[PDB]
């Protein structure tokens, strides 16, 4: 079942690991086991769960749902509008997801994380890593108190998308909808979300791509993670590595 594998050829000399799990036939493919078991901040990958929280609590209702943009100026052009759930997810729009999560009481979030077994489920630093100076552009899921391992990410993904949580199927399908990506291969369906952060304590990136793939009957849940010391390594870069792994070993 648990197969140690070597995907270093796809990592282009970047430090990281990967885990792919097929729950039907229990095949667990692990590259860099120590890293895959290490908890780190989820960064923007948490938007997968925060979207479901918002849908479940009725803060948002569909992929068109808006959060009432108030005119605040942001450097990313596409944050400066009353964007829908679908575009806020794809743009990783921090103000949208901060306003969303701050409409939900802390006990509801704690119980949902507990139910999902979401890493350390530690939301004690609700406001986030305020020492970085970024103020309200912060939260417990952004290089702060909440931490989860790549293995636990995969377990959470599988629980959600195999229908094993109490989240509504309608809401699960919205997530599938907005997480779908185009890999120029119609023979596989890939879904995911990136994450980018810098671990200031250890001087290492937290660069993520987490999601799942479907091809000809089988579904693999996956998490690819870099902990490189090179600050240029981002979520988008690790998503490229993930796509190379998928095209090479999961075709
Ligand atoms: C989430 O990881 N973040 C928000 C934004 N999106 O990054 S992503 O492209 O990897 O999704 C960039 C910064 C980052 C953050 N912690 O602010
Ligand atoms: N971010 C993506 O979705 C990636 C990046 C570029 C395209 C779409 N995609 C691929 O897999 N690509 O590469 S391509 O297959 O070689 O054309």
């Amino acid at each position: 079942s648990v197969n140690i594998v070597d995907y270093s050829d796809c990592f282009e000399g970047i430090s990281g690991g990967a885990i792919f799990c097929n729950t039907k036939n229990k095949e667990y493919n692990i590259y860099n086991k120590e890293l895959i078991e290490t908890r780190r901040s989820p960064c923007s990958t948490f938007k997968i769960v925060s979207t479901l929280i918002g849908l479940e609590k009725g803060v948002i209702n569909s992929k068109e749902s808006v959060m009432g943009y108030d005119g605040t100026d942001y450097p990313n052009k596409n944050w400066n509008k009353n964007l829908s759930l679908e575009e806020a997810f794809k743009e990783s729009c921090v103000w949208y997801y901060k306003k969303l999560i701050n409409k939900v009481d802390a006990k509801s979030v704690q119980n949902i994380l507990d139910d999902l077994k979401y890493g350390n489920c530690d939301i004690s630093e609700w406001e986030g890593d305020l020492k970085n100076g970024k103020g309200h552009l912060n939260g417990f899921w952004l290089e702060s108190s909440l931490q989860i391992s790549p293995k636990e990410q995969v377990q959470t993904m599988a629980k959600i998308f195999e229908g094993d949580t109490n989240f509504k199927k309608e809401h699960i399908n919205i997530l599938r909808d907005i997480m779908a990506i185009d890999v120029n291969d119609a023979n596989i369906n890939v879904y995911g979300k990136t994450g980018t952060g810098f671990d200031e304590k250890n001087k290492r990136v937290d660069a993520w791509f987490v999601g799942m793939l479907e091809r000809e009957g089988d579904t693999y849940y996956f998490a690819i993670k870099s902990d490189d010391s090179n600050k240029e390594i981002t979520g988008p870069k690790v998503k490229e590595i993930a796509i190379n792994i998928i095209k090479k070993y999961y075709s």
